[PDB]
């Protein structure tokens, strides 16, 4: 019941599977993969930048990362959520300044981790573009995603671009207003969408996002996902409210090339990183013996390619 994916042939789109990615931190990533199974170890694992943030910090990041990467077998790929904001979900978007070449110290630095790093990855350039809490601009937004873009293939930078929505969590907007912020096919390896409402997966903005990506012949990769105010502490009922639909949206949708899961104690992260998810739930799969089993279960289909 696992229809056969599409091929778009896109930059890193496997030919035949869907790419298993989880996130969101070091030890988070490690718990979960001790909970699936190290046979079972993801492709992509997730990280985050701020381009805003000093040169100094885009460094340690960077150097942080392949810290952490050459620790884990080798191959896997970052997924890296790149962001140009100068608040916590505060709207303060700060597209205009990078495209005015105000960051352009940190891009430089951006670039240059990427070339030290020399591996297959992917950034997803100004996550959740149409999200209020990020407070981006169309018109700076495709700017800034071009540029980018473009530094890239200039520089043979091995990284696949990302258009990622933020999809349910900012209302699903229409196409028309989707494509304001789109900056044109020549510039996008893959798009994404981050799913993480339960009554996302019924929501016809949802199958509307799918019909338009393939019809941009682009494989969607599903950016940031968890059981936001589901968690995993209810056993089956946990299981069968968000992550039922969760597989079977990855089943029933043969464009979707990638997925990223993240395995966090929201309330925690929330504390530690001033961020609104205070209610989103504790979404640790090893935390529920029935939710780490039917997810164990799951990364078992031969679709899902590890390691
Ligand atoms: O600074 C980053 C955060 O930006 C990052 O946020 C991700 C993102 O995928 C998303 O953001 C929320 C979406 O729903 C809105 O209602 C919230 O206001 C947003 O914060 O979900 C949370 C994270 O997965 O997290 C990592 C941080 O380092």
């Amino acid at each position: 019941e696992t229809k056969p994916r599409f091929n778009y042939n896109a930059k890193y789109e496997p030919q035949t599977g869907i790419y298993h990615g989880a996130g969101q931190d070091k030890n988070g990533f490690q718990d979960y993969v001790n909970a699936v199974g190290q046979d079972k170890m993801p492709a992509i694992y997730m990280t985050y930048v701020n381009i805003t943030a000093p040169v100094k910090r885009i460094e340690s990041w960077g150097k942080d990362l392949k810290h952490v990467l050459d620790s884990l077998p080798k191959g896997i790929m970052p997924q890296i959520g790149l962001a140009f904001t100068g608040g916590k979900d505060t709207g303060a978007g700060l597209d205009k300044e990078v495209a005015n070449g105000k960051y352009n110290a940190q891009l430089e630095a951006f670039y240059k981790v990427l070339l030290d790093l020399d591996r297959p990855s992917f950034t997803r350039i100004g996550y959740e573009f149409e999200g209020d809490w990020n407070g981006y601009s169309p018109e700076s937004f495709k700017k800034v995603f071009i540029t980018i873009s473009k530094a890239f293939e200039e520089k043979n930078i091995k990284s696949a671009t990302v258009w990622c929505s933020g999809g349910g969590s900012a209302n699903f907007i229409g196409l028309e207003k989707l494509m304001a912020y789109y900056p044109g096919n020549e510039y996008v390896d893959w798009w994404g969408i981050d799913v993480f409402s339960p009554e996302e997966f019924s929501n016809i903005g949802l199958k509307n996002f799918f019909d338009t990506a393939h019809t941009h012949k682009k494989p969607v990769m599903i950016g940031a996902s968890t059981p936001r105010y589901v968690g995993v502490l209810d056993g089956e009922i946990s299981w069968n409210k968000w992550f039922k639909p969760f597989f079977e949206m990855l089943n029933d949708n043969p464009g979707i090339k990638a997925f990223c899961y993240i395995n966090w104690d929201w309330e925690y992260w929330s504390n530690k990183n001033g961020f609104p998810w205070h209610d989103w739930k504790d979404a640790r799969i090893e935390k529920n013996p029935f939710v780490l089993e039917a997810y164990k279960t799951e990364m078992e289909n031969p679709i899902f390619i590890h390691l």
